[PDB]
C-alpha cells in the first residue's frame, strides 16, 4: 500500500505515499485498466473547503494553529449562510500553483511554483474579461521570453451564470471545410470556427488566421473580439539546412494558452481560467504539423526531401518528421521565443519527479501524456514506472459550452 | 455493461463486452491506476473450475457446447483431478489453449496473426537432452531459412512445483554480456547476469560483441545443463545501410528469430513452465530499443558521430536522427537477406484492423497502450490514436521469475 516506482534504465526506486491522500476516482478498476482513455450542496461544500484549507496551513507551517482554526469556522460560517464562500488571495494563489503542480499530464511542471496569477474575480463583462486576457497574453508573451500564467475570472455559483472562454486556447488557427471536401488551415477547430463566423466574424479563409476571442460573462450570450495582432507572437518557420523549407508557407504561434478547462479549489469551481506557459517543440512539430487529422504534412515536406514515399518500410514518415522537428525548434530559437525541446523537458521532468519523491512523498504522472510522441524510449520518461491519481486541487476537462449554453 | 473505446483520428467506437468475461487483476484500482508498472503448488481447490471454465470456452468455440461428448469430457477431467490432483490436456485443447494466450496477449501487436500458430507438443519430454533436441527442431522449423514461421513448444507442466521444466535463458537466441575490469561492458548488457551464470556451469565464452549464448536447460525439475544451438540453425543478419556506406564498419548484427522463452504459459489452471515460443521482428525492437537504449547496446553516439550530426545541444535531435537512419538500416539489412521483419507502420495498421476485427467477432480486444505503441514515432502510427481497454483474460502467458531465483541446487 506504500508503492514501488521503478526507472528500469537507472534501477532508481521511488516509494510513493502521496497517493494515499488521493481523492478521486482514475476509471480504472481491478478488472479493467483505462489508462488510455481520453475521457475516463452546502453538504459537499464544508467537507472540500476543509480538506483544502487543511492542506493550506499546513504548507505554511500553520496547521492546528488559533489562525487555522478561525479560517475554518469563518468559511464554515459562509458556506451556512451563502451556500459558498470566497478565497483569499493567498489560498487563490496556492491553489492554482497545486492545481498546476497535481496535473498528472503535465511533464513542465518542474516549473510549477513560478506561476504567476491574476486575481479576474471582479470581472463582470464579455468586454472586462476580453481587457484581463489581452493583459495576460502580453505579460506572458514578454516580447518571447516567456513567463507562466493564469487568469482567474469569478467562481460557478448556480451555473446558470458562468464565466466561459469559448476558446480552446486563447490563440489559435482557423478551421474552414471546402468544397473541395479537403480542409483549410487546422481541422481541429473546423467546428468552432464555424460558431465564430455563425457569429458575425469576417474570417480571412486563410491556412493561419488567428482566430477571434469568444468570451461569455456571468451565463450571457458570449461576444468576438479580435486580439490585437501585435500582441500575437507567430513565428515563420524555416529550416537551417533546406533553404526550401520556408516555401512550406508554415507559421506557428509561440504562447501556448489552454483555455477551456475547469479549475477546482477546496470545492470552488472557476470554469473560465486560462492558463499559459511555453511549448516543447514536438507538440507543434509531430502533432499540430503531423497528426493526420491536423495540419498533416508529412506528404508534402517528404516529396520536397524527395524520399522514397512507395513503401512504409524507408521510414519516409519518420525522416521527414525529425527534419520538421529540428525546424520548428530552430526557427523559435532564431526568433527568441521560448522552447522546450523532448530531450530537455522530460529530462526535467525526472528531476521534477525526483524532487517531489522526497519532498512531497509522489507525483501524480500519467506516462501516456507523458511520454513524447516521437522518440519515445530515447527520453529517460519512457523507462519511468509512474503512478497515475488525482488530487486537489486539481484542472479538470468541461463540456465544450455551446453544447450546454442557453441562448 | 458495455465499455467504449474511441479513436481520435478516425472518431471510430468500438463496443467492448469481452471485458466481462475477465476474472483476474489489473493491478489498478479506483483511485490509482498502475498502467504503466511493469510487473504490476497449485491444489484441486482451485483447480476443477479453472479447468470447467477452458473447456465451456473450447467447447464453445467448436460449436459443441453442451454436447455429449463436452458433458463426457467435463466428467473425464472431473475425476482425473480428484484421483491424481491433475490432469492432461487433449492435443487439441492444448493447441487451442496455446493460440488463445496468443490471442489474449495485451502487449503484443502482432495478433492478427495469432490463428497461424505451429504448436509443436513435446509433453513427453523428460531430459534436458530432450529439450535441446525439442528447441532445435523448433529454431530450425521456426526459422526456414529466413521465412519465418510463428511457433511454439510446450514442456510437461508443472505438477508439485519441484519438478519444473525451465529454459534459463530468456530468449532462446541471444547474445552475451560481459561486465568488464573498468566497469564498462562488452556485447549486451541486458544479458550480463545470465551470461555470468553460464560461465559458472561451465561455457568457454568467447568475450566477444556478439556471441550466440548457450542454452541453459532444466528438466523435471534437475540441475539445469549447458548446450550449444548448432550455429548452422542460427541465422544472423550483419548490418549495413542503404546509403551510408561506412555503416557497415560499425560491426553491427542480429539474430533473426525472436523466441521468448521464460514465461509461463496458463491454460485451464495448468502451468506449462517451458514453452518458448517465436515470430518474427518489429524493426523497432532492434533499432530502437537492442541497440539504442542506453542499457543496451547504447551506439547513438558511435553512429552521429559518423553522420557528423551536431552533437553540441539535443535541440539539433541529433539523436533523433542517428535513430531513423539506425532503423532504416535495420529493415533494409533483414529485406536484403530475405529474412522476414516488419516495420512499425505496417505492424500498428495491421493491429488496429485485428482489433476492429475482434470487437465485431469477439466482443472485444484487451491490449496495453504503453506497449502497443512503438518506441519510435509514437503519433504517426495509428495505434497512438486508439483508445485501449487493457485486461486479463485466460489462457495467458505470465511473467515468472527467473529460475536461479527459486531453484534449488542439486550438485
Ligand atoms: C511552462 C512550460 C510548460 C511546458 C513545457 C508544459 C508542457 C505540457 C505538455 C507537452 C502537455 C501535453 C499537451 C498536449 O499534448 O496537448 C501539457 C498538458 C497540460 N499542462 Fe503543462 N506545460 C507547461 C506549463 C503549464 C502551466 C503553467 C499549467 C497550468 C497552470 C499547465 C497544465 C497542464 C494541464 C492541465 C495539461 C493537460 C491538458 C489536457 O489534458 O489537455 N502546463 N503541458
Ligand atoms: C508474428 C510475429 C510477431 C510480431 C511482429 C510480434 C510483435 C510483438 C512486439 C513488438 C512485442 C513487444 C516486445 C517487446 O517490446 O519486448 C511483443 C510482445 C509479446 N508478444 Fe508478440 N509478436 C509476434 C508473435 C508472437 C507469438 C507467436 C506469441 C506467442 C504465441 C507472442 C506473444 C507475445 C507476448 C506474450 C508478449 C509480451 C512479452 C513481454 O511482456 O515481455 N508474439 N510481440
Ligand atoms: C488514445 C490516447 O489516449 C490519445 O491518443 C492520447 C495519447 N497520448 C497523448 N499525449 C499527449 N501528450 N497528448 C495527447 O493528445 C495524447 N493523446
Ligand atoms: C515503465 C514502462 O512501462 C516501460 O519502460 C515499458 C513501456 N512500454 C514498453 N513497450 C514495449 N513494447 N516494451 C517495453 O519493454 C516497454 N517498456
Ligand atoms: C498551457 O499548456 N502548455 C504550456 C503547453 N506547452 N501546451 C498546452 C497544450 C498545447 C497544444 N498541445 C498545442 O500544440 O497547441
Ligand atoms: C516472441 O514475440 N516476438 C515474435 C517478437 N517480435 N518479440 C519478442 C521480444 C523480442 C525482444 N524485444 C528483442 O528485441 O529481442
Ligand atoms: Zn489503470
Amino acid at each position: 500500500r506504500f508503492l514501488k516506482v521503478k526507472n528500469w534504465e537507472t534501477d532508481v526506486v521511488l516509494t510513493d505515499t502521496l497517493h494515499l491522500k488521493s481523492t478521486l476516482e482514475t476509471g480504472c478498476t481491478e478488472h479493467i485498466c483505462m489508462g488510455s482513455i481520453m475521457l475516463p450542496t452546502k453538504d459537499q461544500l464544508f467537507p472540500l473547503a476543509k480538506e483544502f484549507l487543511d492542506q493550506y496551513y499546513s504548507s505554511i507551517k500553520r496547521f492546528g494553529s488559533k489562525a487555522h482554526m478561525d479560517r475554518l469556522e469563518e468559511v464554515n460560517k459562509e458556506i451556512e449562510s451563502t451556500s459558498t464562500y470566497q478565497l483569499k488571495d493567498t489560498e487563490l494563489i496556492y491553489g492554482a500553483k497545486h492545481a498546476w503542480r497535481n496535473a498528472s499530464r503535465c511533464v513542465g511542471r518542474i516549473q510549477w511554483s513560478k506561476l504567476q496569477v491574476f486575481d479576474a474575480r471582479d470581472c463582470t463583462t464579455a468586454h472586462g474579461m476580453f481587457n484581463y486576457i489581452c493583459n495576460h497574453v502580453k505579460y506572458a508573451t514578454n516580447k518571447g521570453n516567456l513567463r507562466s500564467a493564469i487568469t482567474i475570472f469569478p467562481q460557478r455559483t448556480d451555473g446558470k451564470h458562468d464565466f466561459r472562454v469559448w476558446n480552446s486556447q486563447l490563440i489559435r488557427y482557423a478551421g474552414y471545410k471546402q468544397p473541395d471536401g479537403s480542409t483549410l488551415g487546422d481541422p481541429a477547430n473546423v467546428q468552432f470556427t464555424e460558431i465564430c463566423i455563425q457569429q458575425g466574424w469576417k474570417a480571412p479563409r486563410g491556412r493561419f488566421d488567428v482566430l477571434p476571442l469568444l468570451l461569455q460573462a456571468n451565463g450571457n450570450d458570449p461576444e468576438l473580439f479580435q486580439i490585437p495582432p501585435e500582441l500575437v507572437l507567430e513565428v515563420p518557420i524555416r529550416h537551417p539546412k533546406f533553404d526550401w523549407f520556408k516555401d512550406l508557407g508554415l507559421k506557428w504561434y509561440g504562447l501556448p494558452a489552454v483555455s477551456n478547462m475547469l479549475l477546482e479549489i477546496g470545492g470552488l469551481e472557476f470554469s473560465a481560467c486560462p492558463f499559459s506557459g511555453w511549448y516543447m517543440g514536438t507538440e507543434i512539430g509531430v502533432r499540430d504539423y503531423c497528426d493526420n487529422s491536423r495540419y498533416n504534412i508529412l506528404e508534402e515536406v517528404a516529396k520536397k526531401m524527395d524520399l522514397d514515399m512507395r513503401k512504409t518500410s524507408s521510414l519516409w514518415k519518420d525522416q521527414a518528421l525529425v527534419e520538421i522537428n529540428i525546424a520548428v525548434l530552430y526557427s523559435f530559437q532564431s526568433d527568441k521565443v521560448t522552447i522546450v525541446d523532448h530531450h530537455s523537458a522530460t529530462e526535467s521532468f525526472i528531476k521534477h519527479m525526483e524532487n517531489e519523491y522526497r519532498c512531497r512523498g509522489g507525483c501524480p504522472a500519467d506516462w501516456v501524456w507523458i511520454v513524447p510522441p516521437m522518440s519515445g524510449s530515447i527520453t529517460p520518461v519512457f523507462h519511468q514506472e509512474m503512478l497515475n491519481y488525482r488530487l486537489t486541487p486539481s484542472f479538470e476537462y468541461q463540456p465544450d459550452p455551446w453544447n450546454t449554453h442557453v441562448w
